[PDB]
């Protein structure tokens, strides 16, 4: 049966953009293959030189979103380098038995592994690593990514008529958690193993000491800010792997959101702000309408401003006055 | 074409209370203006007399509800006064455009400002300063408020019956963070920018000093609480600005609730405790069927009796012993 | 009226396990009966051998889970036994009027009362201790449960078809607040009175030091974890009095999810995590389709993991490979 299925190489890119894919099926059911590489790394999350020892899927925070159809394998080889110092392995929201895959997937430095599910779910997924008593560790380093399970016929609105989006951006947030000496200046180590100690006690505080998008304050802003056109319709896949977030478009809307991210379930319309529980991703369906910049953000202004969760769209087109207008301009009274 | 609408001035109230307006709308599409003053002021949250330097809109915490109707125009005067020491503007979560407005409302002491918008989606929203660089500064030192947009034909079960309330109140849940030497007691400050550096500090450690409705530990209680009678429907509707809560109306039901707050979508029955995200509004509607005191409380009890998010409803009519009755009164075994 | 209703008493069991009921009403409306007991205790609560004062109804942490249908009448009799050292009283979020009962329901040491109310709504809700002026103190000593109001036609899906459930289990998940000293260690008291003081300052914190179901760390873990086989359909009830929790079935879903726990509602599908507001009960359905170990857990990973909030579920049959298989077990590359 399996041996009989047609199956295509799908090449990742680096988040928040998104490989290439079809929204409505144009083939039948297939093994989507992928290749995704361990990487540890030094990565400096903030201004001021904070420097952290990452795990990353593919060297990248968040890993890359996968995007296949309800029904098509998934066959993931994942491999674990030499170079690497620590036991990883994957654990897929998206599959069925075996904790994820977790179970199944146990690579040491210098081994590969090749697993494969069927993707009986429509909806945005959460996959992390998971590896027994050390889970946290892995997950609040940056080791989680998404998985998008389109249903064979696009996505619909609480109608059942058709959704289609121009442009699709995947935003990864992600809790940290530095260790600090007795002045709360933030601990800097060699390795990953040093770090371990102290991590267990920075993480049973509860308080992260960043929240970031993209994995850095301030990755999404500036040059890097995603990009849109007044007319466009943008569906924007948002992931918390471990913690609850708040996510809001600073002058827009949701029109359409799967806050809890499953696309049997009809949408939620015209939300200011929606709820994704941690250990959950959600997506949110907008069209533009005003040009200009857009903050997007985690809804605790604190976390937003003061620790790192908050990113920026441009938006390019004509200003229209009948949905706002500055009537008289700030002037002495 | 707005030049031709009809224009009909508002006078806001205090809240818990909300100023006069009709459900179902009677007229065609309005321009609604209204006007709102800036005062920063002391304001003592609780009991032992902590005091901390309020920002406000017209002179409250949480600012005055605004109700307009779908597709109505809403023309609002902002006046900062010479009395503030400040740059402040405004944010409605239901605009589009400019940060909700945003980028077009700076206005320093001694400044004034009109902006319009079009209410494009029925729904309660949260509108709040948000200057650049100060932005959860504003937000937690009491500056937000709602505004809900009501359908034309007014509210609506899940199929579609009406709904319609015969009062309607105002409660607004804060979030403060007040600054405390080594002991534990509560920091005070001359001025607001005295307060500034200690603040930041505060708000990054993520836990609230005090959680409050209506400005106050007890603020509805007492000779304060809010009234109703047996058979009365009451719309009570709930905003955070900056963090999560969880309303629950101690011995009733939110018969009918919009959690996120928007009306197009259709309402969850017979809640015993709803999710409100921060940055969000939204409303419970519930028919009263005993009388009696009622506490409405955020359901993280610590919240509520330990640090102030807590309320009463005192309501008056005949006791049902069908739905509840003593059988046999506390005695000795 | 009530005195021609026929009566039945129905004898409690200890959590996981639910007490024998039926789905589909069989017979009309009745009066059920129960009998419950407080109990003031001393627990250990994780490995290291903390301990603790619980309070408790019928000496389990969280008390037993009540099934009733929809408009029979809740009789419940409640005893603190003279052994006991303080008062208490129950509130049921299921009932309408007196605080859920709370008002009329307060026992010292030595005395009983019987209270009854009718069930009005369907849906599984919370019930907890709540003594005026040291409300979350009982309520995060342990002392809360859940009750279960079935629709007298049993569960539906969506799509108003019937659900039927092989096995149903409660889990009660309990945020502890242990006082600790300077060093960190935690505190041990004599009497519950001996505590309260350090408690107050430890619930202020907002940080639980301990997350746990079933009243312990690994409480349903071992020879304790919950058990199915490939096929069958469990029910899985989960209430959090106090705190919002995320549930998770690793390797599993929530193929039917009333997140905020009332029937009246059509439940939410395909669910990878779900939020459950404090002060809520809430129920996922699931069939099982592979057999294994699978983790059940609060998906704040450092809840889970780190502080005490995750169980297991051992299920027998046999391995479906179409859904998922290992390819290439792991080795060198
Ligand atoms: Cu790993
Ligand atoms: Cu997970
Ligand atoms: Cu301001
Ligand atoms: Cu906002
Ligand atoms: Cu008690
Ligand atoms: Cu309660």
């Amino acid at each position: 049966d399996i041996s009989t299925l047609p199956r295509v190489k799908v090449d990742l890119v680096k988040p928040p953009f998104v490989h290439a894919h079809d929204q409505v099926a144009k083939t039948g059911p297939r093994v989507v293959e992928f290749t995704m590489t361990i990487e540890e790394k030094k990565l400096v999350i903030d201004r001021e030189g904070t420097e952290i020892h990452a795990m990353t899927f593919n060297g990248s925070v968040p890993g890359p979103l996968m995007v296949v159809h309800e029904n098509d394998y998934v066959e993931l080889r994942l491999i674990n380098p030499d170079t690497n110092t620590l036991l990883h392995n994957i654990d897929f929201h998206a599959a069925t038995g075996a904790l994820g895959g977790g179970a199944l997937t146990q690579v040491n430095p210098g081994e590969e592994t090749t697993l494969r599910f069927k993707a009986t779910k429509p909806g945005v997924f959460v996959y992390h690593c998971a590896p027994e008593g050390m889970v946290p560790w892995h997950v609040t380093s940056g080791m989680n990514g998404a998985i998008m399970v389109l249903p064979r016929d696009g996505l619909k609105d609480e109608k059942g008529q058709p959704l289609t989006y121009d442009k699709i951006y995947y935003v990864g947030e992600q809790d940290f958690y530095v260790p600090k000496d007795e002045a709360g200046n933030y601990k800097k180590y060699e390795t990953p193993g040093e770090a371990y100690e102290d991590a267990v006690k920075a993480m049973r505080t509860l308080t992260p000491t960043h929240i970031v998008f993209n994995g850095a304050v301030g990755a999404l802003t500036g040059d890097h800010a995603l990009t849109a056109a007044v007319g466009e319709r943008v569906l924007v896949v948002h992931s918390q792997a471990n913690r609850d977030t708040r996510p809001h478009l600073i002058g827009g809307h949701g029109d359409y959101v799967w806050a809890t991210g499953k696309f049997r379930n009809p949408p939620d319309l015209d939300q200011e702000t929606w709820l994704i529980p941690g250990g959950t991703a959600g997506a949110a369906f907008y069209t533009f309408r005003q040009p200009g910049v857009y903050a997007y953000v985690n809804h605790n202004l604190i976390e937003a401003f003061e620790l790192g969760a908050a990113g920026h769209f441009k938006v390019t087109g004509e200003w229209n006055d009948d949905l706002m207008t500055s009537v008289v301009k700030p002037a002495s009274m």
